[PDB]
Parts: C-alpha cells; structure tokens; sequence
C-alpha cells in the first residue's frame, strides 16, 4: 500500500495553508502511510537481507545499518515513529500544526525510500 | 477538554456526503476524540468509584458494571476500540468508509455518556 498510500499524502502535505480539515486529513494519511512504509521496509529486510525487525523503531535500525537509509535519514525516520505516537492527541492545533509542519519532509524521505526498494 | 475534542468530531461526524479529505478528517477526528473520552471515564472511575482501570475495554466494562452504560452502550462503545485501531490502514476505502457511517452513533453515544459523567 505504500506509494499509492503516499500519494494521497502528498496531496495535502503540501498545502502552504491547511484549513482545520486539511490538516487533520493530512495526519490521518500520514498514519496509514507510515504503517504500510515501516510494513514494507520489514518485509524488505526480511526477504531481500535475512534481517528481522519488529518494530518500527527496530526495522528502522537495521535499514540503517543495510545501508536503506542514510544515518540522517535514519533519524528523520526514528522521528517519524515518534510523531506518529502523538498523532492521536492532535486535538491541540500547536501538536496538529507542529506535527504538519514536518510532514513535507517525511513524505518526501517515503518517496525516496520506497524508490530504492525496487529490488 | 474530552467534549472539545467531541465537538470538532460533531462538525464532520454527520456530512451525508463528505469529500475524500472531510472523511479522512472525520476518522481523525474519531480517534482523538476517543482516546480523549476513555481517558475521562478511567480518570473518573478512579476517582469517583474507586475503580482503575488500564485499558480501553478494561475501562468501558467497568463503566458498565457501575451503570454508566447500558448493555447496549457498552457494546457500542467496544466496537469503537476495535475501529479506532483498524483506523490504521485506512485507505481501504471499504473500511474507511465503514467507520465513517458509524461516526454519527459513536458521536451521539459519547455526548451522552460524558454527560452523565458530570449531571
């Protein structure tokens, strides 16, 4: 589910002005987006590297060391997981407007990521 | 605080047709809205019967058992745990689209139960 996932990301994760709706639109895809981009990676590992990981923060790693994701990368990723933990008390417009503001990069470092995985 | 977060689900919960980023909107909605009012019902199970509860369906059985829900309510109140974790990989149009329809009861069922939480 990952790219087609992403796209309707990249729909709203761009918006310059999000209204309220927008905004709580773009946090919603962001979830389902990541829950397929870590499923994807785990899967990539596992079958691709013989390496296993459980959790995001897990399969996160050992893209990291595979050499899937750049040490920066890596970080922005393990940042990911965490905003992802706070999705769910986005009823605060600073988290929800603090959470949207970075979403332009994650969306872009999926983007990427996903591309390598083609084999 | 738990009828704020409600009442932003209020203003999406009942759109007869709402476009694709209204119902994604909505769904997030829903689950802020719900992590915020399980919160409120353990808070006040703890304080005001004694009763501590630690998890979702832990603490709607025993809002039940104390008379805060009716039997019909409380199953209600179980499938929305079940929803608002499946709110994950949500863009299974089939699935997001089967939450939202169960938005108005879930909307409807948390204004009454929080308003017993106070009157």
């Amino acid at each position: 589910m990952a790219e087609k996932a992403l796209a309707t990301l990249k729909e709203l994760a761009f918006l310059e002005d999000p209204s309220p709706v927008e905004r709580d639109a773009a946090i919603q895809r962001f979830e389902y987006t990541f829950e397929a981009f870590w499923k994807a990676l785990q899967a990539y590992l596992r079958e691709k590297e013989g390496l296993e990981g459980a959790s995001p923060k897990g399969v996160i790693r050992l893209a990291r060391e595979v050499g899937l994701l750049r040490d920066e990368e890596a970080r922005l990723a393990l940042g990911m997981v965490d905003d992802r933990s706070l999705t769910v008390h986005t009823y605060n417009e600073p988290l929800a407007r603090a959470i949207f503001r970075r979403l332009p990069d994650y969306a872009r470092l999926m983007e990427q990521v996903l591309g390598r995985l083609r084999r």
